[PDB]
């Protein structure tokens, strides 16, 4: 099954293991995962941060064929499970000097979940995109401004995160994911560019 050839020790995750809009996995509620994790769940999350980091990294991004990418979800992978890899880097400043922390965001969440929320939304003001979307798409992308999240971690750990900005926003795109929802599916249907007052857009 996929799970197998995902989880042999020397592959590496790359865009042709990614399922493709239309794939009925990517409209599913994806399943609950169980602790003790199994060691099938706890390599997939490792796969899929490696995935992430390797996509940020010029060369092994040229390597592998890939795009620079913040987060992922399994269903993308072809399994229906919920879990998820965010990695969101910090920028060097403009003298060229690297920042004090290099990820604002960096987990691999099993579980995931909003449990509150803002009234205000926030866009990004570029927009949105999908690895398994391959059209031009545009608009944007209505989300909760800000977010408290609950997880687990892959030794079964609870932790409960409030998220703004950014951040906030990578994760609720890849709970989506998990849930069966598409980010077109917050985009609104008459004016993509359309404002309500008070929506936050993000630089
Ligand atoms: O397909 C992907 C990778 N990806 C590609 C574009 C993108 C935008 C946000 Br916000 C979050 C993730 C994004 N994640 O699910
Ligand atoms: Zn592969
Ligand atoms: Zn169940
Ligand atoms: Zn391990
Ligand atoms: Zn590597
Ligand atoms: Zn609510
Ligand atoms: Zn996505
Ligand atoms: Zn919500
Ligand atoms: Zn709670
Ligand atoms: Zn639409």
């Amino acid at each position: 099954a996929a799970i197998d050839k995902l989880v042999k020790a020397s592959h590496l995750i790359d865009m042709n293991d990614i399922i493709r809009e239309g794939n009925p996995t990517l409209r599913k509620v994806a399943e609950e995962v169980t602790f003790p994790l199994s060691e099938k769940e706890e390599i997939l999350g490792e796969k899929m941060m490696q995935f992430l980091k390797h996509s940020q990294d010029p060369i092994m991004a040229e390597k592998l064929g890939l795009r620079g990418g913040v987060g992922l979800a399994a269903p993308q992978l072809d399994i229906s499970k919920r879990i998820i890899a965010v990695l969101v880097p910090n920028v060097e400043d403009a003298q060229g000097n690297p920042p004090k922390e290099a990820y604002s965001l960096q987990e691999v969440m099993y579980n995931p979940k909003v449990v509150s929320h803002s009234v205000q939304d926030a866009a990004l003001s570029d927009g949105e995109g999908c690895l398994s979307v391959d059209r031009e798409v545009p608009g944007y992308v209505v989300r909760h401004a800000r977010v408290t999240i609950e997880y687990f971690d892959k030794t079964g750990e609870k932790h409960r995160l409030k998220l703004k900005g950014y951040n906030s926003i990578v994760v609720q795109h890849e709970i989506d994911h998990i849930d069966g929802i598409m980010f077109y599916d917050r985009i609104n249907e008459k004016n993509p560019f359309a404002v309500k007052e008070g929506l936050l857009i993000l630089e």
